[PDB]
């Protein structure tokens, strides 16, 4: 039972902070009320803590085994039993479109439900993303393809996203897998893809939809020349869904990884074994990179939310350990060798550690749920008063924060969780070292942190003309401008907001200097990740302070018992974060204001 | 070649061109070891480390030790035992051993540079080889009779352990309850269970193991002052001839399953619980256990810090070699051109940022442990610093928790950049970086957690010392700042020195004000680790800048070729470190000056 959930904080964000319940029972969510949403969260949290978390250790210690002659993978039995628990509850259809068998709901509620699976056994959610992919295929498909997507969703087929090649990882546009058009309008896909998650999955599903980027013969170069293809593991009857002949797409290797071991990560060979890999052009148009980014956006949201879910259960494990571990005397009695021994939560450095973990875990939860409130036009209208166009641009702005800042932060603060256990934290008997291993990948797949920071600056700020950024900054400034019990926190936030504004101005400055001296663009690259992390810190501190303001109101109204303790912890967290994390942004702004190209001019031989 | 990439060039640069250790080679204690021989020794052990020692790095992780409950022994993988035999056959387990025990006299600074290579290539191999060094400590603390046993133990190459920790006594060594009962013949029977004992069994590597066990004589007082230290051998032996006799009652009962460092058997150790007494001999025949054991702990803390630093160094050189060859993307100056030539990733600004961060910290940390070691011999300290024996010992004691605490935390943090440089391939066991990360996570925990390092540094190495060692080091930094091409670095170092000075003053004020307000002491606890880390960053910046001043002198004298590249890299690293790492200490000073007890007052239930 490694997984420790936090429904209370989820509901606090969804209802008391963001007001997502304002849309429940109205319009698209007419048949889902606030009580039902709360019961779903409790239900999936309990299932996550039980049957899903049950095989978390098994999947790591008894990982999938590859048979290279059948080109298939065997998963451990306990993990497949967790997968069936997921399917039997319908949790592979959270927020799926109603016409595909789904229950309509705000994306903020959907991601909070998913948080529990990602905290308990994140590879289980990844294997279960087939219906979500069926829905993207549906939205992008022809009328006839929409009929296959409906079948795939109803039969619960698995799915993969197939981009990476050995020479084309960050540079997707360099891929050489090719597509050869047939007279009847299908295509034959030829190439080897690498690092494909779930490319085989034992007997979990009756079929797998591979969504494959490939370059049609004679198409131009880069990502703009790529097309997206529906390549099923098995041919099937397009009218009934009955499974047919094996299609020419075969796993030829399974990687040995640091963590996330139960997710089979596969070399995938298309058309290499003398059987054609038939693919159907998605939507029967050539628009591959744009179509595939519908998938990439969801994957990046998932990876950020995965890292955040894992830091949260890492923190709650550390806290429960610390509450019970007796070691040493209180610091006020450190010289008295007969003083009473105390539990380690009495020690300042452990409280520092735990509050650092708490504030980042909770601030990150607020960030991904805040981000999700812009993913439905109706939620964004009802809770923020912003129209659909700006909501989409704000969601797109925040996705690289959820992914890049979420993955980096969670991994770094799990170091504090492990440390809280002392030497025991190094044992596989406790789950934190596996949290660390399982979460290292989140800075890498779905685009590395450097790729997230480059997306954030060039596409989500500059190409956006700063409109989404200016929107969020205006909300932060409005909080600062508005009791004086948060006076010191608002002053710290004001300094941090000006620090980030100063970073944006410097980086924009280097970009405009590149009109005259091309090399000046390198300074944007030097400072981009630090800027992305600074915006994440500023958002964490703002959202914690918002949570603190709500908590003050609820305490003033007369909260008691466990509610009172919860609200007290929000005040302490927002105050701790403002005073210990935000001021570092000032030094980071001055560092960014002084970047230079010395490190770019250095001979490679001098490293 | 192997996973292990060594850096003898940087070691020799530090030892000779920066600290002038070659000035003592050939004279007095080191009469028979000249500079040429020292360099050939470093080259020889580097090749041993890259060859047979590194050969079983992966194997000890993938095929880890197995506990046998039928015999209460541990079995080690055959390839790792072959590596151990290569270490012994070359005499490398007698590096810096006293001449009368069979060693080769050498400066401690040379000794630790030699040991760095084993710690980089397979650090558990050095840990299993620490027997002869423990015999020397037993010799130094022993009676005349006991010195004869310690001589035999060195000559026969017996293994050794340091046996302190119990389930309820880890950081708080003084809570130990293992008991010592004196026998009529003047031996003792030791009774208790110890936990997490490194090398507590080692298969058939040795013919005997010396366990150095802390235990509380019946009737003694509480805390660490009531502990005594006992020589408890695995087998009884003839005190004159060394011939091995009957088994003594000290048995391993389990082996821990760990995140990393798997080939180091970490064992529960039972004394007197299996039907025969564990006979022990009181060391020095005096009751002075925690003082005696700290002779061992001091060495273990130097070892752990040097291990973490060795591991970052080979992590960096692996990532750098990968980056030079990995082609991905276009030059940022050609971002918008999708037919622009592809480049190797060292052309990308974020990768150069990541590599220079790894390089500056790895080399700064190497400078710190070598500098620390130049204070471990009175003669070296006199010859290269002009300091007498008493001040030397105090400065070495000041620097040890920096080597250990700042070393372990920094190495694990910056290996994250090493892994990131490989992209998705960094997450594969095919490359050594993910094992580096798992193997080095323990360095912040054993030999005293980081918080214990930070408390030792401030309470014992500064306050109890009345700032003598600290003022000495600060005066050497100020002298460098005092002194054109290094004007900016010296200005940034002056800011960092004043920041650390401000931190020390604030924390000393919180401590002294505890006399009138007891809870004031908690702010010392809240800030101690950040203070320790700030001193390590300041030392790193200063030593790198000193290196850059030597590099400038050598370039002015006409260095060419590979020498010139090396020197250019030192100037670049010192400058990058001063401009990108040092300024953050200003925000950390201001954070420390505003610490408060809110987080101490918060109800535990609010977390
Ligand atoms: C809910 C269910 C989801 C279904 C899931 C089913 C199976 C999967 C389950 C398992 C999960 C596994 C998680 C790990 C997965 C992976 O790693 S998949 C591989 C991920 N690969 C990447 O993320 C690529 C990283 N590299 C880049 O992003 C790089 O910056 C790119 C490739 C974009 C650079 O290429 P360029 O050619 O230089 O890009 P350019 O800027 O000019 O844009 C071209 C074109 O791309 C579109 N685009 C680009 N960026 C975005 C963003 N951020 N969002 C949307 N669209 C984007 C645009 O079409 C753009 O053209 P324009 O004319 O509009 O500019
Ligand atoms: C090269 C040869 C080496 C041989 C090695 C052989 C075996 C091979 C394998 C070993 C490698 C594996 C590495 C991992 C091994 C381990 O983890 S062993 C377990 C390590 N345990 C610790 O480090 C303890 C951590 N806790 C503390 O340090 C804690 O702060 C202590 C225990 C010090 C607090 O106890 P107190 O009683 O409160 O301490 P106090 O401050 O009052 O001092 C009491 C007494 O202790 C001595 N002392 C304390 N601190 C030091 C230091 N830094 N240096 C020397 N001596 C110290 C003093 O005697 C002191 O008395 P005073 O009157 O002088 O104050
Ligand atoms: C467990 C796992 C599962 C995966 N699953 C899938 C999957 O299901 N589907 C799929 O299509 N792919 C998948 N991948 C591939 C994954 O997305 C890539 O590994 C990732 O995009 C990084 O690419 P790469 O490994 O080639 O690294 P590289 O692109 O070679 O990057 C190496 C280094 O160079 C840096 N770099 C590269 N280009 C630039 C640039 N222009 N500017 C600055 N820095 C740059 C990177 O940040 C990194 O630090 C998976 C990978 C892993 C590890
Ligand atoms: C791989 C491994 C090998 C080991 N080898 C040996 C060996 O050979 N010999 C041996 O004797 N021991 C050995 N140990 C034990 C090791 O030194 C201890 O784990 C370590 O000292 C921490 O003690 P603990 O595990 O009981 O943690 P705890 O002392 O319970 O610490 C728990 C947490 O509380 C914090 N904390 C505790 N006390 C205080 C305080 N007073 N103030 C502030 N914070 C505090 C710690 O920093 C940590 O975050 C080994 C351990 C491991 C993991």
């Amino acid at each position: 039972s490694h997984y420790k959930s936090n429904v209370r904080d989820q509901v606090f964000n969804l209802f008391e902070v963001f007001g997502v319940d304002k849309v429940l029972g109205a319009d698209k969510f007419s048949d889902l009320d606030a009580d039902t949403a709360r019961e779903m969260l409790t239900e999936i949290a309990r299932l996550a803590e039980g049957p899903i978390a049950e095989s978390f250790v098994e999947g790591d210690r008894n990982p999938p085994v590859f048979d290279p002659e059948t080109h298939t993978v065997t998963l451990p039995e306990g993990f497949k039993k967790s997968m069936r628990a997921l399917f039997d509850g319908g949790w592979d259809k959270v927020g799926l479109a109603e016409h595909l068998g789904g229950i309509p709901m705000p994306r903020a509620l959907q991601w909070a439900l998913i948080e529990h699976i990602l905290g308990a056994n994140p590879a289980a959610y990844m294997y279960a993303m087939g219906p979500g992919m069926s829905e993207i295929f549906y939205n992008n498909g022809t009328d006839e393809q929409k009929k296959w997507a409906t079948i795939a969703a109803e039969r619960g087929w698995g799915a993969t996203m197939v981009l990476t090649e050995p020479d084309a990882g960050s540079d997707v546009g360099a891929g050489r897998t090719k597509a050869v058009q047939q007279p009847d309008g299908t295509w034959h896909i030829e190439g080897v893809k690498r690092f494909i998650t779930s490319a085989d999955s034992d007997d979990l599903f009756e079929n797998i939809m591979h969504l494959v980027l490939a370059r049609p013969e004679g198409a131009g170069p880069g990502t703009k020349g790529l097309s997206l293809f529906f390549v099923p593991k098995f041919h099937f009857d397009h009218e009934t869904g009955e499974i047919g002949e094996r299609n020419g797409v075969f796993v030829t290797n399974v990687e040995h990884k640091m963590g996330l071991k139960v997710s089979a990560t596969c070399e995938l060979s298309l058309g290499q074994h003398g059987i054609p890999a038939v693919g159907w052009l998605v939507g029967e148009v050539h628009n591959g990179i744009a179509q595939m980014f519908d998938v990439i956006e969801q994957a990046r949201m998932m990876v950020g939310t995965k890292a955040i879910a894992t830091l949260s259960t890492g923190y709650l494990n550390a806290l429960e350990y610390a509450k019970e571990r007796v070691q040493g005397a209180d610091m006020t009695q450190m010289t008295d060798k007969t003083a009473p021994r105390v539990t380690i939560t009495h020690h300042p450095d452990v409280r520092r550690s735990l509050m650092t973990q708490k504030a980042y875990a909770e601030g990150l939860r607020a960030i991904y749920l805040y981000t999700a409130t812009f993913q439905d036009a109706e939620v964004a209208q009802a809770v923020h008063g912003v129209d659909g166009d700006l909501a989409a641009r704000v969601n797109d702005l925040l996705l690289p924060i959820v992914k890049g800042f979420g993955s980096e932060t969670a991994y770094a603060k799990l170091t504090e969780s492990l440390q809280t256990l002392g030497g025991s934290g190094f044992l596989q008997d406790y789950p934190i070292e596996q949290y660390i291993r399982d979460s290292k990948i989140d800075s890498l797949y779905a685009g590395t942190t450097a790729i997230q920071a480059q997306d954030f600056f060039f596409r989500k700020i500059i190409r956006d003309k700063g409109q989404a950024l200016a929107y969020v900054a205006g909300e932060i400034e409005q909080f600062i401008k508005n009791n004086g019990r948060l006076k010191t926190e608002r002053e710290l936030l004001a300094t941090a907001l000006a620090d980030v504004q100063g970073m944006a101005a410097s980086l924009t400055g280097y970009l405009m200097a590149a009109q005259e001296d091309a090399a000046s663009i390198y300074k944007v690259g030097l400072g981009s990740v630090r800027f992305l992390m600074a915006v994440g810190d500023l958002l964490s501190g703002w959202l914690l302070a918002r949570q603190a303001a709500v908590a003050i109101e609820k305490l003033d109204a007369g909260a008691t018992g466990a509610d009172k303790s919860f609200y007290e912890g929000k005040i302490a967290a927002a105050s701790f974060f403002a005073k210990n994390m935000l001021p570092l942004l000032t030094s980071t702004r001055q560092i960014i204001e002084n970047l230079d190209n010395d490190v770019m001019e250095l001979d490679e031989a001098a490293f």
